């Protein structure tokens, strides 16, 4: 059964709800991105209209092997009428076709959902300048003040001219990086530019890839591993044991290997700058925890929320238990007061 925090009320919507059958009620289906927890229930047998980004469309018809005619992809920044009433896609700063969802309902309330997100004052100067939002479904993964990471700029920064430095000192180094979803394709790019290389990873991967309209990405990877020394690897990969493995495959070409593990939040945060992340290594091996996140810091959603000043607040994160949904409560009170709204 279905939550009341994924349902648009006044509407036949759903947000991010394929993992209930068929909910009572609804006529169109919103999916904000391609990350599992969202899609989950989604498959070929779908049959009811799934509204969403291009990108999104070409995971699901790709991916998941959804059918062509219930794939309806919506353009961003551009009022769009579904079922009768007016919807805009903006875009959430998540990962590759996020959105987050406006609705402007026909009693005339404004509700924006905002999917997965990472604010930014960019926001600020986008379609929701315009007009008033009663109420906000508002990603709250980090809502708390020990939730704390550098711009996504300055980890790149890091990431690049440490992977500069280290093939330039040995040119034997192969370096690798995890993942195990979309999102946080800047980490491999950035480092792959640098080193002018191109990414190698596997069929499966390349194929997710192909779907994302990144500009010349023809140019930037390859299934061809051997031409390559920037590896992509599954997440659960990144360790001493798996890396150790992947570098007996490689046939003596390499003779050590530099990791990065591309989290979100971890509490060395509390204590370390991204200046002074040093990794952990055994032998030939080093491995690099770096803070790129792709949600919103504490202080980052307390600025977009005090801009947006809507009357309402229902949280989408976090939500399971009391302690947090009382927690969460008590900053939206404050932000309130503060501001004034
Ligand atoms: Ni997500």
């Amino acid at each position: 059964t279905c939550p009341f925090y994924k349902k648009i009320p006044g509407t036949g919507f759903t947000v991010d709800a394929f993992q209930y059958g068929v909910v009572e009620g609804c006529t169109a289906y919103f999916l904000t991105h391609f990350h599992s927890d969202h899609y989950a229930g989604l498959s070929k047998h779908f049959t009811f209209p799934v509204y969403c980004s291009e990108i999104t469309g070409n995971l699901l018809k790709n991916k998941l092997h959804v059918q062509e005619q219930y794939i309806h992809p919506l353009p961003l920044d551009t009022e769009c009428i579904v079922n009768g009433v007016k919807v805009v896609l903006l875009d959430a700063n998540h990962c590759p076709g996020a959105v987050m969802i406006l609705f402007y309902l026909p009693n005339g309330t404004v509700i924006l959902h905002t999917g997965d997100f990472r604010a930014d004052p960019s926001m600020e100067r986008s379609l929701l300048a315009d007009q008033k939002v009663h109420m906000l479904y508002l990603d709250t993964t980090y809502c708390s003040p020990e939730y704390t990471f550098p711009s996504q700029q300055e980890v790149i920064r890091f990431a690049i001219n440490t992977a500069f430095e280290a093939v330039t000192l040995n040119p034997h180094a192969l370096v690798v990086c995890g993942t195990y979803s979309i999102g946080k394709e800047k980490v491999f790019l950035a480092i792959a530019d640098v080193l002018g290389s191109k990414v190698g990873m596997s069929q499966e991967k390349y194929k997710t890839l192909q779907c994302l309209n990144i500009p010349e990405i023809n140019s930037l990877i390859t299934t061809d591993m051997c031409s390559s020394l920037v590896h992509l690897l599954p997440m659960m990969q990144i360790n001493f044991k798996g890396l150790q493995s992947h570098l007996k495959k490689c046939g003596g070409k390499y003779n050590q290997i530099l990791a990065f593990r591309p989290t979100g939040w971890t509490h060395s945060n509390k204590f370390t700058r991204i200046a002074d992340v040093i990794p952990q290594t055994k032998g030939n091996i080093s491995i690099y925890g770096i803070p790129y996140s792709e949600h919103s810091s504490y202080l980052e959603m307390k600025r977009f929320v005090q801009w947006l000043k809507p009357q309402k607040i229902i949280p989408t994160v976090n939500v399971g238990t009391w302690k947090s949904r009382s927690t969460m409560e008590k900053y939206f009170r404050e932000w309130k007061l503060e501001a004034g709204y």
